[PDB]
DNA sequence: TGGTGACGCT
DNA sequence: AGCGTCAG
């Protein structure tokens, strides 16, 4: 019934107004936000702390506006380095957490600033040893148990005392002690960064996801098989790892349902002919809180990329400027890959150039030497026959994006 | 009117 | 190989 595994997943909180604030400390405990680009109506912010989302401050919000909304807002600036953001700061901030993070157990990259973890093995290892010592509730300062209890820290600590009370390879108990690990690793985060973070604890990923934002920020939330039909009875659809887009939304429409609990009451070939095989079998098993999705021992990424966006009139509709930028995501790509070769012992093989016209066109050629000025001609030579300009050094119709990306990589 | 990444389907 | 989806 789903309580093979034991799986947390972390994930960082305010995570790139986090690493500015280390590097700042006016920033800290302050209404901000992380913006990217002034020009434009002051810049797109991207990360929006705590005390700033009070205010109404949200992520795709020009800082003009948010001012507007938060006069006392701080920002902080994206590092630009040729003519395009530079997210180093972060990526490295990255690599901090999760090289914490793989000390314990084994983890999977899943984006930036969060990591799904396997602790089933550890959570054996601590229960053979410590013997038959009971739980003390001091060794969760930070854990809420969801659908606990039957002053929000006052509510907190009845919840996990009505938990430690009712409580030998009973899932529960396992998951007791993933969630006193998890506590340990966000406390060894913490010290040893200064960031914060939110987790999830549960017996597979997406309950794990869904955990870790039950209680933000700085807390974690264990979510047990007997909370799951209570939580999802009233949890929207969209919430789910996946169902945030058109699968979830025409579940929502041929099933006319709301909730994920309604999803109960439909057979697994029923689901299979709605939305096929592997998605039938997935939800019928989603809904009644069991899912199989590995925690996938990878904590670097597969692929390496750079895309500028050029809206409006700033579309390029010259050779000689689809060059240049060429020319310059191919400096930013190398400095990375020769740091990724260098510091992983591997190589990328495939290159692949994705541009768009008013990801509209994706090729790939050979990815032979980390040079900047030989990728960025190889790029351009794979795309020249989508330009339909007439005229030798004009380019119609004008490009609105550039991406290149290295993949395939080898040791 | 941004800049990335994993994965599925054919 | 190229496109479509989903999300932090
Ligand atoms: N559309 C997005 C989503 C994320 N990010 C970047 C900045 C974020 O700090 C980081 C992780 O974003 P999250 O969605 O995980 O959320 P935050 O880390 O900002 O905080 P929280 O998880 O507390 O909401 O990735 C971004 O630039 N654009
Ligand atoms: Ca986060
Ligand atoms: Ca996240």
């Amino acid at each position: 019934t789903g309580q093979d595994r034991v799986v947390a997943l972390v994930d960082m909180d305010c995570f790139f107004v986090q690493v500015e604030q280390r590097q700042n400390p006016h920033l800290r405990n302050k209404p901000c936000a992380v913006v990217q680009y002034k020009s434009w109506k002051g810049g797109g912010i991207i990360a929006v702390s705590y005390e700033a989302r009070a205010f109404g401050v949200t992520r795709s919000m020009w800082a003009d506006d948010a001012k507007k909304l938060c006069p006392d807002l701080l920002l902080a600036q994206v590092r630009e380095s040729r003519g395009k953001a530079n997210l180093t700061k972060y990526r490295e901030a990255s690599v901090e957490v999760m090289e914490i993070m793989s000390r314990f157990a084994v983890i999977e990259r899943a984006s930036i600033d969060e990591a799904y973890v396997d602790l089933t093995s550890a959570v054996q290892e601590r229960l053979q040893k410590l013997q038959g010592q009971p739980i003390s509730a001091d060794l969760l300062p930070s854990t809420y148990i969801e659908g606990l209890p039957q002053q929000k820290e006052g509510m907190r600590k009845q919840g996990l005392f009505q938990w430690l009370d009712s409580l030998l390879t009973s899932p529960d108990l396992q998951l007791t002690v993933g969630a006193v690990i998890v506590e340990e690793m966000r406390a060894a985060i913490e010290r040893e960064t200064g960031f914060q973070c939110s987790a999830g604890i549960s017996h597979n990923k997406v309950l794990a996801k869904l955990a870790c934002g039950l209680n933000k920020p700085n807390r974690q939330t264990l979510v047990s098989h007997g909370s799951v039909p209570q939580l999802f009875s009233q949890m929207p659809i969209r919430k789910i790892r996946s169902l945030g887009g058109k699968l979830g939304a025409s579940v929502i429409e041929i099933l006319g349902i709301e909730y994920m609990g309604e999803l109960t009451q439909f057979t697994e070939s029923q689901l299979q002919s709605h939305f096929g095989e592997k998605n039938g079998s997935w939800l019928y098993a989603m809904c009644r809180g069991i899912e199989h999705d590995p925690v996938k021992p990878r904590q670097l990424p597969k692929t390496i990329g750079c895309s500028k966006n050029f809206p409006g009139k700033t579309a390029l509709a010259t050779r000689e400027q689809v060059q240049w930028w060429l020319l310059q995501l191919a400096q930013e790509l190398e400095e990375r890959l020769t740091k990724d070769r260098n510091d992983n012992d591997r190589v990328a093989t495939q290159l692949v150039v994705s541009i768009r016209v008013q990801s509209s066109l994706r090729r790939c050629c050979a990815l032979t030497r980390y040079d900047a000025h030989k990728m960025s001609h190889d790029a351009f030579t794979v795309i020249k026959n989508c330009n339909t300009s007439g005229i030798q050094t004009e380019w119609s119709p004008p490009l609105t994006m550039l991406f290149l990306c290295a993949t395939k990589f080898s040791a």
